[PDB]
DNA sequence: CATTCGCTCTGCTCCTTCTCCCATCCTCTCGATGGCTATGAGATCAACT
């Protein structure tokens, strides 16, 4: 029982640093393989006994290319999240000056809290992730292909290059499991690496909406 | 002043409802459809002078 949860939740952390890292958040090859014994040393055995609380299991990294944008991860205690708590999140963001962070949560979040992302979102983003799609990293399965997201440059390249105009390329939705996992916006670009039976090799091209 | 209570506002199921669609081309035969009589008033303007 305290064996499946202190399981779950290594996990759930091994797959955030390897999505921090992948969102080119600085993050130490020793935290990104870090084994479910080390885990159990350093975060505790019985989180039934609190030992870890969820709390402790907070992560605060810092963008490779500027260390001042810096993402916060978030484990809420409380299976379903209301805004009372979306509030206290703002807060120590607030406080610590932090504009990004991921709440991962147990069972759900209400309404209002859900409401309440959207209706900061210009100042702080915050993205939800149940707990139960980060128990297996989506990007190493083998249907799922490379998935790089393009700097504004590369996009204003690639329209000049074939000629087009943004609406013309092929779409991605938002709430797609690989863009939620990049965490792009609206009107960026993800390029796509695929391997293919015919070329070799194929890239393509998707727009955010 | 820490509840506590009551009241408004989502949003998640499970119906009922309703609207849409159902291979291509070609030949033949057969049935069915298949619509007053007549006398008056009376307005028009084509057309004679």
């Amino acid at each position: 029982d305290d064996e499946e949860e202190t399981y779950r939740l290594w996990k759930i952390r091994k797959t955030i640093m390897q999505l921090c890292h992948d969102r080119g958040y600085l993050v130490t090859q020793d935290e990104l393989d870090q084994t479910l014994e080390e885990f159990k040393a350093q975060f505790g055995d019985k989180p039934s006994e609190g030992r870890p609380r969820r709390t402790d299991l907070t992560v605060l990294v810092a963008h490779n290319d500027d260390p001042t944008d810096q993402m916060f991860v978030f484990f809420p205690e409380e299976p379903k999240v209301g805004i009372k708590t979306i509030k206290v999140y703002c807060q120590r963001m607030q406080e610590e000056n932090i504009t990004r962070a991921l709440i991962v949560v147990q069972q759900g979040m209400t309404p209002s809290a859900k409401q309440s992302l959207v209706d900061m979102a210009p100042k702080y983003i915050l993205e939800q992730f149940l707990q139960q799609e980060l128990l297996i990293n989506i990007t190493e399965h083998e249907l799922v292909p490379e998935h790089v997201v393009m700097t504004k440059e590369e996009v204003t390249e690639l329209l000049a290059r074939y000629k087009l105009r943004e609406n013309q390329l092929p779409r991605i939705q938002a709430g797609d499991p690989v863009a939620r996992y990049f965490g792009i916006k609206r009107g960026q670009v993800v390029k796509i690496i695929r391997p293919s039976e015919t070329a070799g090799r194929y890239i393509t091209y998707r727009l955010v909406q």
